[PDB]
This record gives C-alpha cells, structure tokens and sequence, in this order.
C-alpha cells in the first residue's frame, strides 16, 4: 500500500527517484533544508522508494498510533552521513550498530538541517559533496535522555516494559531525538549539497 | 495476521499461556528439548502471544519470503536467558544492544541454539534465586546464511563488491550448524518460555 507521491517502480521494490527542481515536492524539502541551511548549494534530492523499509515503518506507526491512543508520533527531522553509508542507509535504513552517543547508544535526528550539516555527521566526500536525508521519525512520546541508554527509559519505574518511544536533549525545546529500534525511522529524501 | 489456534485476548495485545502435557504442543516442545536436555525437568512451557512482535515478525519473514529463492528461511531455535531477561524479551523481543558475548563469537548479535543442551547451561539460562532456569523456543529467519567472525555488527555482504546486499543471519560452521547470529530486530520471535530445574 505504497504512497501517491511515488512514481511506478516497473514491479521492482527499490528505486532512488532524483526530484524535478521547481515542482512542489522538491520546493517543500528544500524549502526545509534553506531554513537553517541556505548557505550551502543544493546539488539533487532524491525520493527514496524502499517498498520492504516502508512496510516495516507503517506497520511500527500504526502500532505506536494504538500504543499512544494519539496520532501525532511522527516528526520530519534530519540526519547526516557519510558517502560511504548512503547506499547502506537507502537499502537498509539506520542501524545503531553502526559520533557522540551523549543521550544513549541509537540513531541520532536533529530538528534543524544546520545541525546535520556540520561535517562531522556529512562528511565531505573528495569532490566535496555532503549527505542528508530527510527522515520520518516516530518519535512519540518523549524524555530526557542520558549517556549508556540501550533503550528509552519507562513511562514509570513501576512498569519497567513500558517504555518511552524516544528520547531528547531538551523536552520544552528539542533539538535532537534518539530512536533505539530498527523501522522507527523512514529515510524519505537524500539531499546532497556543497558547502 | 493473529493465528486462529491462540486464544482470544479480549482485544489485550499480550497473554502468556501455560501448555498441557499430553496436547501435541506441549510434548512436541518437550521432545525437542529433551532430545539433548534430558537430565533437566520441565516445569512448565508457555505460549507467548505478543500481537505487536508477531505482525512485526511476520513483515519481515514475509519480506525474506519475497527476496529468498523459496528457500525455507525459517528454523526453531533456542535461547537461554537469565530471570530478569524475561518480562522484557516476553514484551519487547530480542534486543541485540543487550546480547552477552559468546564464549566462541561470530559477530556482535543475539545468539539461537540448535541444540536445548546448548542453552541450558548455566552461562546462559542462569539459575534464578528459586533454581529455575528460563529458554524460549524461538522462530528465527536465518534465511541464507555463512560462517560469522566476532567483528560484524550486521551479517556479510554475499559479494564484497556489493555491500548492501547481505546474508541474512551466520552461523558457527555451514556444514554443521549448531549457533545461528542475527544482527536486526523483529528477525526472531519468542514462541514459547520453558521452565525447567535440576
Ligand atoms: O551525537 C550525535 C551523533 C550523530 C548525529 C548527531 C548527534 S545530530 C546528527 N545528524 N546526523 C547524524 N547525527
């Protein structure tokens, strides 16, 4: 059940889609990029269409949305990576397996394009292109992390199974959200742009 | 999906349920384990019925279904564990963050026996404060598989010029497997907790 916004794939399950400059679609993502990072030359952007991380995402969103008893567990964040991990990420999704880890030991989303663009997290290639991908985040509810997390912490230390979704730097005014489980994260776009 | 042999939940998403001796079920888990575990007793084997695992797990057996050349990509397989383990796998699953370092490793992942021998030592299934032991009987998607080596954190390439496309799950040794490793979530489900003792 594979979104409107995807084109034909000729029965294949995989295809990385370069976007049109000027249509609607590439105007919205890029629109969210130049907030924070209108500094930097956008080279492409690419609808990623993963029918196989899809499922697995829609399937953890429609759980979380039952879990919560709300809808609003979805936030569009960004992640930088290297070139290197791009095929991986496109294919596979994130992997906390796989950079500071001060909120726990998963996969770090910042709010702010600005933060994924330090050339730690989008390291430079050797023809100086940077990485980015706009992500769907199940985020849901939330708390402060900390240092060692293997996972969020529970909603109360009476019912330790019961866990937050994800965790934050700051919960008035977060900046950054950790995920601890494969498929709470959809990579929807692939920026590559120069400094 | 939720299979029709389960009983009902009243629209609860988790029950463990207790097996009776002499219904297949129970003796055929029995059988499995006492092939190897023969000088332990069972005190009691439980379905688990966790509806979010289970639909989670069967995405991703279905999806290895689709990429596998109708390869049987399923095995039963076991897991010792120690008594605080259990609440969380019986709710959250296998959590590789969590996994112990095997004796003999072959990657950095959540370790499945072939053998109940194998999980019933102390190591693994560690004697709670009432000298119970814990082991689930787990389905497992090993789907295509290749001997491990204790520096992956995700399977092997099957070609390294291709590094995205993977086995599915590795092994101690291809001929004759005895340990099966695998590095994602949702790629094992906990079927049943058998308790047993000395
Ligand atoms: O401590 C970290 C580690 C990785 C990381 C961040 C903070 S913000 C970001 N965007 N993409 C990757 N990352």
């Amino acid at each position: 059940n594979l979104p409107e916004h995807w084109t034909d794939m000729n029965h294949q399950l995989f295809c990385m889609v370069q976007l049109e400059p000027g249509q609607s679609e590439y105007n919205t993502i890029k629109d969210k990029f130049t907030r924070t990072c209108s500094s930097y030359a956008i080279e492409k952007i690419e609808r990623i269409q993963n029918a196989f991380l899809w499922q697995s995402y829609q399937v953890k969103k429609r759980q979380m949305d039952i879990k919560n008893d709300h809808k609003n567990n979805e936030r569009l964040l960004f992640h930088g990576t290297d070139a290197d991990s791009v095929p991986y990420v496109n294919q596979h999704g994130f992997n906390r397996s796989c950079n500071a880890v001060s909120y726990g030991k998963g996969t770090y989303f910042a709010v702010d394009a600005s933060y994924s663009a330090k050339d730690t997290y989008s390291k430079p290639d050797s023809n100086g292109r940077k990485h980015m991908y706009v992500v769907r985040v199940l985020t849901g509810v939330f708390t402060k992390g900390r240092a060692g997390l293997v996972t969020p912490p529970p909603k109360n230390p009476h019912n330790p199974t019961d866990l937050f979704d994800s965790v934050t730097n700051n919960t008035r005014s977060p900046k950054l959200f950790v995920v601890f489980f494969d498929n709470q994260a959809y990579p929807e776009y692939l920026i590559t742009f120069t400094a």
